[PDB]
């Protein structure tokens, strides 16, 4: 019955999603409002949200709950960081700037980590990027780990699996992953041991990382923490002789 406000309050201003809108909150504030069908489920259907609290999480900041159905969050200014990464920005990225990406979301996932939930689905498509490259966690198989596609294993080491796919995204400007190959083809392989090569120009060392995230047994696949301190330290530790070529 907390964070409950009157509906008033809340201007919708631009279409996004299909809903979700851009507006305003209490004529001030810049925000993100999720809409409900009344619906749809509806009201099942957010204290999953109000139990979390991170600046590497997006942030819901009230609610609605008799119908209609409403949510507002914290807006992101630059949209979801797949359509970032293949658009205009896609061309000018670069090595050291995709690193720092990938650490602040490794952020996101070190406090999901330590809060003993699980997001079930990282990957570019539901990362939110921001002013400033900031970019942060919101709201399949290919970007699922085998446990859990198959058997329904679905673990904090599930989501690091789907990390390292997410390093592939950073690393082709947003690509598919496994070209050319469809769901079916990349299940089997997978079970074979079969895992993406080096990405052109991408260093064989961060190469390593994708490859660590990818092991065929979870407990073996690294922790978040490890996995933001590495990508923080990327440039002094581990390619200090780094140097800026035509993609990357
Ligand atoms: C049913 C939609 C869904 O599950 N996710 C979703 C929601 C929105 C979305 O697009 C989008 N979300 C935004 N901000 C948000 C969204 C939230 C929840 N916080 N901040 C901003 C945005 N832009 C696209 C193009 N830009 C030039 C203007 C801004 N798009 C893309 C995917």
């Amino acid at each position: 019955d907390a964070w409950e406000i009157p509906r008033e309050s809340l201007r919708l201003e631009v279409k996004l999603g299909q809903e979700v809108w851009m507006g305003t909150w209490n004529g001030t504030t810049r925000v993100a409002i999720k809409t409900l069908k009344p619906g749809t489920m509806s009201p099942e259907a957010a204290q999953v949200m109000k139990k979390l609290r991170h600046e590497k999480l997006v942030q819901l900041y009230a609610v609605v709950s008799e119908e209609p159905i409403y949510i507002v969050m914290e807006y992101m200014s630059k949209g979801c960081l797949l359509d970032f990464l293949k658009g205009e920005m896609g061309k000018y990225l670069r090595l050291p700037q995709l690193v720092d990406m990938a650490a602040q979301i490794a952020s996101g996932m070190a406090y999901v980590e330590r809060m003993n939930y699980v997001h079930r689905d990282l990957r570019a498509a539901n990362i939110l990027v921001g002013e400033n490259l900031v970019c942060k966690v919101a709201d399949p198989i290919k970007w699922t780990a085998p446990e859990a596609a198959l058997y329904g294993r679905f673990t904090i080491k599930s989501d690091v699996w789907s990390f390292g796919i997410l390093l592939t995204e950073l690393t082709t400007k947003g690509r598919v992953p496994y070209p050319g190959m469809v769901n079916r083809e990349v299940l089997d392989q997978v079970e074979r041991g079969y895992r993406m090569p080096c990405p052109p120009e991408c260093p064989e060392s961060l190469h390593d990382l994708m490859c660590q995230c990818w092991r065929k047994d979870p407990e073996e696949r690294p922790t978040f923490e490890y996995l933001q301190a590495f990508l923080e330290d990327y440039f002094t530790s581990t390619e200090p002789q780094y140097q800026p070529g035509e993609n990357l």
